[PDB]
């Protein structure tokens, strides 16, 4: 019982023109009952986005801090992001982590707090290029899993998202069994460090590359559940990539 | 002649419905035509607030970054910014800073790009107790001044903010001839290094602790020409700072 899950990443993108267009196409799109879509829109638009997308789409924020309000000038508390109707929150995203130094001691603490303030999270891992040469893929997620798994009570709020960080701009390139290599290694993290049932209900969706073009065959990867997108989610390929499935 | 400038830094607070209140609040009280008034919200918050607040408030963004657009989780453009209606970013200010770890290089570039799409900057600067306790806050603030100076080609889109962060949340206070000793050689700088013209009509404002029973007194030194006020502005206290000079 996994629902299939894909989630729109549109990063630092789009203004209220393009983005109001992609979300009527949105709008028109049929989503498929065994599917749960969201998107994640530029901080500054989470209120526009909600108002304009239909409800059969989810509004997620690209990232939150770690207390209800404070003293964090260009900060966004969970309690903003449910203020304007979004209901899932992105955190530890590569970007996040490796352009932005945010440390797992720090992204623990956000997941903590946004799964208390009754945000679904999606958490994202993944290893770099150095690091998966090294032989250390299984030790980075893991680690950055279990980081995760410390501020988790309840596992049906979390999808996990592996971003295959040494893949994205690198020369290397992920092949759809180097995916479902990963996935099914970090659902045996979940059977074995926390249990068989959260294993089995819990959505590990892929953040690397994907398109309409790769979309079916990523999908029937058994631990493969959804997508993490870029680029494509500012697209009406979007919707193709929705339709994974079908 | 050079014209008062009072910018709010709502910081990580508020929601809706007390952002709300406070607009209210505002947009009921007179801004003096001599004051220029400017509102920061979070980010969430920034298309709300713009919506709300009557012409006469400008809004801020709290922060940006340094591309139009791109693979940036979590971040917004000057451009969103503008699409939203909001015509100033504060940038540098302390908690980014030192909180987020943004360095000079980056808050520079950054200044730069946001000039360059017709925002206005409240670029922030000051020393730490570190520092100062050191003798070092010329030094400090000097480095921290010419960065943002290499990226300006217009300083009538520009504020200058001294934050005394040596005088807040450490336990020590800072008096009004403490500040004005800071923003005279801040404006002397200006003078040596700039030119004679960006000295005498750049606005120093001061972002150490301001009070409705503080302003007045901090108002009339010579070289301060403003605040950027922390959380007095989440209050209709801001009315008090904002009419600082009647």
């Amino acid at each position: 019982s996994r629902k299939f899950f894909v989630g729109g990443n549109w990063k630092m993108n789009g203004r209220k023109q393009s983005l109001g267009e992609l979300i009527g196409t949105l709008n028109a799109a049929k989503v498929p009952a065994d599917t749960e879509v969201v998107c994640a829109p530029p901080t500054a638009y989470i209120d526009f986005a909600r108002q304009k997308l239909d409800p059969k789409i989810a509004v997620a924020a690209q990232n939150c801090y770690k207390v209800t309000n404070g003293a964090f000038t260009g900060e966004i508390s969970p309690g903003m992001i449910k203020d304007c109707g979004a209901t899932w929150v992105v955190l530890g995203h590569s970007e996040r982590r490796h352009v932005f130094g945010e440390s797992d001691e720090l992204i623990g603490q956000k997941v903590a707090h946004a799964l208390a303030e009754g945000l679904g999270v999606i958490a994202c891992i993944g290893e770099k290029l150095d690091e998966r040469e090294a032989g250390i893929t299984e030790k980075v997620v893991f680690e950055q899993t279990k980081v995760i798994a410390d501020n988790v009570k309840d596992w049906s709020k979390v999808v996990l998202a592996y971003e295959p960080v040494w893949a994205i701009g690198t020369g290397k390139t992920a092949t759809p069994q180097q995916a479902q290599e990963v996935h099914e290694k970090l659902r045996g993290w979940l059977k074995s460090n926390v249990s068989d049932a959260v294993a089995q209900s819990t959505r590990i969706i892929y953040g690397g590359s994907v398109t309409g073009a790769t979309c079916k065959e990523l999908a029937s990867q058994p631990d493969v559940d959804g997508f993490l997108v870029g680029g494509a989610s500012l697209k009406p390929e979007l919707v193709d990539i929705i339709n994974a499935k079908q």
